[PDB]
């Protein structure tokens, strides 16, 4: 009955939960609410190294919560998942 | 700022990163209740709760209140409950 429904949403719920419980990852989530950045203006506003970056970068790809979209060499990184864009947007007016 | 921010956000999001403590938070959102009330309304027993509920309880994202031998819980942040609120409207 209604056990299952709530306990399958719950799952899923729990699954963007996981990806964002990261202070690096959702440092870079909250940065790219409503907008696009390169590896170089990403690393300089939030002074991590290119190396850590790249890091959980990749692990953001993996999860799908970003995506990215090329030029010259000049790569730029964008929220991905409406689930996602929603916490942050959240969270975003919960400490602003 | 940044720092600051993301790990009072993360501290939040890792007590709710679990089904068990999830549901809960789910049924004290603006309501508070018995372990007898959770209990039944998730269909789990005491004990199937008693791990959950004493996790939610160290993090203070719930607070314990005693009365007559039976304990009553209510969920403490604000943040918390305007993400279940969130998550609802998400999942359902």
């Amino acid at each position: 009955m209604n056990l299952k429904d709530m306990e399958q949403n719950s799952a899923k719920a729990v699954v963007l939960l996981k990806a964002m419980a990261n202070e690096r990852r959702l440092q870079i989530l909250c940065m790219l609410h409503n907008q696009e950045l390169s590896v170089g203006e990403l690393c300089a506003k939030l002074q991590l190294s290119q190396s850590a970056l790249s890091q959980h970068l990749a692990w953001l790809r993996r999860d799908g919560l970003v995506t990215t979209r090329k030029e010259a060499q000049t790569v730029y990184y964008t929220l991905k998942s409406e689930e996602v864009k929603a916490m942050i947007k959240l969270l975003h007016s919960l400490y602003c």
